[PDB]
């Protein structure tokens, strides 16, 4: 079918914008700088559906808004971006994102209520050509982390709800992508193969809805779409960057009868190599900037477009070692700090991805 990046353009959200304009430019002094956040502010960043607060009253405005700019002749029209993230035991190899929700509390219930609000929400607002992203994390961290027993313990529960999600968000003006961790966490060659069995078999087990379209990757990462030469903390993975993984994944998918379309995060890709130590230490990591541009002309056959999933700026994970969301991973020599909770603003960091932007703003 179609790509969905295709014949629209993709709304700028105003919750990122308010963050720009609210707290990061009053706090920026040099001019350049204020001018320069003012343009990334713009740009289309997607809009995450992290708390379940944020369904009856971020997710109908955002929809509201753009039927409303549709309705009055925009043109292209344009489509909206969000990813669904409130799974129960969330984030569970790792501390920093655990969620509002747990298994041993009513989560299972709790998640299918909030899937099927959305559900009733695209419904309504079916006008809207809708991109989803399903659960940044959850099914990566089934193919590596069984041995952690968060992960171990919830594994059942992530494989129904990504079916129930799957199923009930099947519709007509929507594009769905599963995220599939990035080339350092499932690239790597031992890991590609039972990843690909691993979405494939979600997939068929899902009944093949026609809205999925493919896979989302480097979600929240650093990871380049294309460099010439290795960055050192790959070693030594082959899949060095996101076309490399990309190249290899793709043939097995298809073969177990999923030739999923990819969409590609580049929020966070702009320097390369980053300040990371490690490929494994996600949290704040220095010496990163802002990416490509999101668009759908990728010159890649099963690239749908380049996108900016994981809002630069919003932070990964607090680096207070008293606080009951802690990472050793937000504490780290390459993490910068202080950090507040993950997702609240973090004009820092927002600062280093500005002065280290490709393209520059
Ligand atoms: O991306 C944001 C997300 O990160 C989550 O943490 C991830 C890291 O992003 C990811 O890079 C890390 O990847 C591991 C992978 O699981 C291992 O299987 C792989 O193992 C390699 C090893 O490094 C080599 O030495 C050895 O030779 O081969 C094996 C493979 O056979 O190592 C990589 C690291 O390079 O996985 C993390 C999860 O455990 C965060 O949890 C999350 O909160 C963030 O949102
Ligand atoms: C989730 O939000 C919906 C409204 O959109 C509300 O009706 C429901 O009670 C909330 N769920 C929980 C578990 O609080
Ligand atoms: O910034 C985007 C998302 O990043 C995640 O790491 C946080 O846990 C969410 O609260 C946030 O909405």
């Amino acid at each position: 079918n179609g790509n969905p990046f295709e014949g629209v353009q993709l709304w700028a959200n105003n919750y990122y914008r308010s963050e720009v304009h609210t707290l990061a430019i009053p706090q920026i002094t040099d001019p350049a700088l204020r001018a320069a956040a003012s343009a990334v502010a713009e740009v289309p960043s997607f809009q995450w559906l992290d708390r379940n607060v944020t369904v009856d009253t971020l997710l109908v405005q955002t929809l509201s808004e753009i039927r409303e700019a549709n309705q009055a002749g925009a043109n292209p029209q344009y489509a909206a971006q969000i990813v669904v993230y409130d799974l129960p035991d969330r984030d569970c190899a790792a501390a920093a994102s655990n969620g509002e929700w747990a298994i041993a509390n009513n989560g299972v219930n709790n998640y299918k209520a909030y899937i099927n609000r959305i559900r009733e929400i695209l419904i309504s607002f079916s006008d809207v050509r809708t991109i989803l992203v399903i659960e940044p994390d959850s099914l990566a961290n089934m193919v590596t982390n069984m041995n952690v027993p968060k992960c171990s313990g919830a594994a059942s529960t992530y494989r129904e709800l990504t079916i129930y999600a799957l199923k009930q968000l099947d519709l007509p003006h929507v594009a769905m992508y599963m995220d599939a961790g990035h080339a350092g966490w499932l690239g790597w060659p031992a890991n590609i193969q039972p990843a690909a069995e691993l979405f494939a078999k979600i997939y068929e087990d899902a009944g093949k809805p026609r809205a999925v379209r493919g896979l989302a990757t480097n979600v929240a990462n650093y990871n380049a779409w294309s460099v010439s030469s290795p960055p050192p903390y790959t070693s030594p993975n082959p899949n060095y960057d996101e076309k490399h993984y990309i190249e290899a994944f793709r043939p097995l998918l298809e073969a177990r009868g999923f030739p999923a379309q990819f969409i590609v995060d580049q929020g966070r890709s702009g320097k390369q190599p980053t300040g990371q130590k490690e490929w494994g230490h996600w949290c704040n990591a220095i010496g990163t900037g802002f990416g490509m541009r999101p668009t759908a002309n990728t010159g890649h056959q099963y690239v749908d477009a380049f996108v900016w999933v994981k809002p630069g700026g919003e932070c990964d994970g607090t680096s207070d070692t008293t606080a009951a969301r802690y990472d050793y991973h937000c504490g780290l020599e390459d993490a910068l700090k202080p950090a507040p909770e993950a997702g609240q603003w973090f004009n820092e960091y927002f600062i280093q991805l500005l002065r280290n932007a490709n393209p520059p703003f």
